[PDB]
């Protein structure tokens, strides 16, 4: 079964809206190092066609969104992106063909069939500064295809992005105009203060080393891996985790503990490493005043709780959980303006958060229908970006009743993960 | 606070009806543009789980109730808005819990997670999943239903229809006791030779570029005002030893309101402004609708005024022109309505700036709502985008009564004065 690219379209905006090149500076959150990445992901579709669908709406979405075709290049001062837009500039949508009908694959929901790394632009980093949003329709011979987006993650996070999509996705269905409006003037909303001052939660987490690539280390060659996890066996945990820690956890809290013991262990971490458990969580409507209602720039903190590798592995899952719960305590307006104050200190010092990152990303509940061109909503999406947080192992939360668990870790380390993830599945979750 | 989403089910209807695909047209009431959002409110219950009782009634009413599972898309022929009901379409049924014991949070009239109990999807996502219901537990066993609706599908009393039978199958009946109608390109259809008479030419204009909620106004705030029996009474009695005309409190505290939003946005003098509200018209038709007819059966009622008339005339002449708006509520002005629809759907039909809507929902059975914890104790809407205004205003029912006004945030610091001024008995009637 073989992908077979036919022809890349490089669509410009509608009616144009630029006369001449603005160049667009990025907020403090865009120029977060662990961003330079491109984020690649894929949404499958069931059952005039998607290819000049896509491309009509995304047009008309680039008269708004029209950095998205823009090309990204670091600064003469300082080492910082800034956005190059100008008159002409185009999203490249690339056409796809495979020789396969999708149902034969189960809509690329179990396991990889080979093909699924070719569904979408695979950018170096480096390329994807040329073109940071490229886009990708794979026709398959059901009667169906694949959406893939390849967005440098400097220019949106995942709200950002889900707005620009629900922009072309309305478009299609004959909406008249984008229900919400793009805003930048990213500089003016999460930018510096003029005295420049971090406390405790941001320096306990965060060091310095410009040697330091969180993506470079040696930790072999990763591999994907999805885990089906039941709304049965997380009131069994929920519950058990309630008899002893007389607390009450989220579904993000208990399976996130369970998942950090279980990855940490099956690594075979130093006892006296400290390893961290990281996650995003959007603080739009949290900063004082709040953001807008249509900033699609990253809007999003990262979160950590640490540990010794050692405790975490033989300590209960419990305090382990309780520690994550702590985690989301210090979400708040300084926080995420220290986030940004230390990023204006030490952004040429090669800001990290150390070795044994974890990160986790819920994608539960995003609103996943509502990207309907006409043909329903994705029956499966699926992130491939093994690169995230600071993480080179980050894990997905994805939508026999539960959601699906992804899982990147290092192959040395798989084969104990997939017994510890069955043990799960049978409620042998050994608490301690 | 914290409020949790443990999981969504998307409850299918038990018997499935549906081999063929069926596209379901509705009315010229039911594509009326103002009605292109989707409406959110909720419902808190007191004292077969919830989330579990809910959804086993959800599934059995959907074999009738069916089209709330399907999708809302323009058609090819004009824009007007189809349904597509086809086998496997579904009502998400989000669950939720929060760590309060609804005891705890002042049930919910005193007024912060609201915004969380209900999803709040835009106007073209609303068409994706224009039926959205939500179970939240509370601690104390205790629960809030929420309901987001796309309003071209139902009006209120429609959705009343479908959630009283979804009330009476959770309760135990054997059957549904109503049948619901469709039927609604052949009731609700325009005239062979369409006549717009005067009452609904003289409220409406043509404009393709106007939307009736995107105007810049700044960002509307929402607040409660408790309003006693008392006072309305020293009002309804000062109005007449006034005017001699006796006034309803939807005409005496509806104009002291609009008197008073109208002030405190520093509106021109000379801009047109609109009171607006909807009645339900189904016993109104010659011939009547049916029971089961759970679409939009409601035409907006309109009172305009200028500005600067409206802000230094006496309180009982405002109130006359809203009581003299109902005398126009008759079969031709809906008949004229729709026949308007007909005419100009695809030349944007709007009441323009200056429209403040208000709904009054203090005496409609909120209570027969039962699924078996009895009556809903408190219920809350919150939209802020209704009969084509961007700050529309709530006569909450009794639990005096709470009144809930959406309003701008610059004019938002006098209308608190105003209605201080109302708690006082300081009326300054004109
Ligand atoms: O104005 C209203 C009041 C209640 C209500 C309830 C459901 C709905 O779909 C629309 C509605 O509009
Ligand atoms: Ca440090
Ligand atoms: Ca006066």
């Amino acid at each position: 079964a073989t992908l077979e690219i036919t022809d890349i379209a490089l669509v410009q905006p509608s009616h144009q809206p630029l006369s001449n090149d603005q160049t667009l500076s990025l907020s403090h959150l865009d120029n977060d190092n662990n961003l330079h990445v491109s984020f690649r992901y894929l949404r499958v579709y069931s059952s005039e066609s998607p290819s000049a669908v896509v491309s009509a709406s995304l047009a008309t979405a680039l008269v708004h969104y029209y950095p998205l075709a823009g090309s990204l290049r670091r600064s003469a001062s300082d080492n910082r992106f800034e956005l190059l837009c100008s008159a002409g500039q185009s999203v490249p949508l690339v056409n796809a063909t495979v020789n396969c009908t999708l149902e034969s694959v189960g809509y690329l929901d179990g396991p990889d069939p080979g093909f699924v790394e070719r569904l979408v632009p695979d950018p170096t980093r480096e390329e994807g500064m040329v073109n940071p949003c490229i886009l990708q329709v794979t026709m398959f011979q059901c009667g169906g295809w694949v959406l893939g987006a390849s967005i440098h993650h400097a220019i949106c996070d995942g709200l950002g992005a889900s707005l620009f999509f629900n922009a072309m996705a309305e478009l299609a269905r004959g909406a008249t105009k984008i229900s919400i409006e793009p805003v930048w003037d990213r500089e003016r909303l999460l930018g510096p203060r003029e005295k420049p001052w971090v406390g405790a939660p941001v320096r306990d987490f965060l060091s310095l080393d410009k040697d330091f690539d969180p993506y470079g280390q040696a930790i072999g060659d990763v591999k994907r891996d999805c885990f089906f996890v039941t709304d049965d066996s997380l009131d069994q945990l929920k519950a058990q985790l309630l008899e002893k820690s007389g607390l009450n956890f989220t579904t993000f809290e208990a399976l996130g503990a369970y998942i950090w013991r279980a990855k940490v262990r099956a690594a075979k971490t130093e006892e006296k490493e400290n390893v961290k458990f990281v996650y995003s969580i959007n603080i739009r409507r949290l900063m004082n005043p709040p953001l807008p209602k249509g900033y699609w720039g990253n809007g999003c903190v990262p979160m950590y709780a640490q540990i010794k590798a050692g405790e975490l592995i033989e300590q209960p899952i419990w305090k382990t959980a309780e520690l994550i719960k702590q985690s989301k305590s210090n979400t708040s307006d300084e926080y995420v303006r220290s986030f940004i104050d230390f990023q204006e200190l030490h952004h040429k010092d090669g800001i990290n958060a150390g070795t044994g990152v974890t990160g986790f990303t819920d994608w539960r509940y995003l609103g996943h229908s509502t990207i309907d061109f006409g043909w329903g909503g994705p029956v499966t999406v699926l992130p491939l970006s093994n690169k995230l947080l600071g993480s080179m192992e980050p894990c997905f939360f994805l939508p026999d009743s539960g959601f699906k668990v992804l899982v990147n870790l290092r192959e040395s380390a798989m084969p104990e993960f997939k017994e510890a993830m069955d043990k799960f599945h049978k409620g042998e979750f050994a608490l301690s």
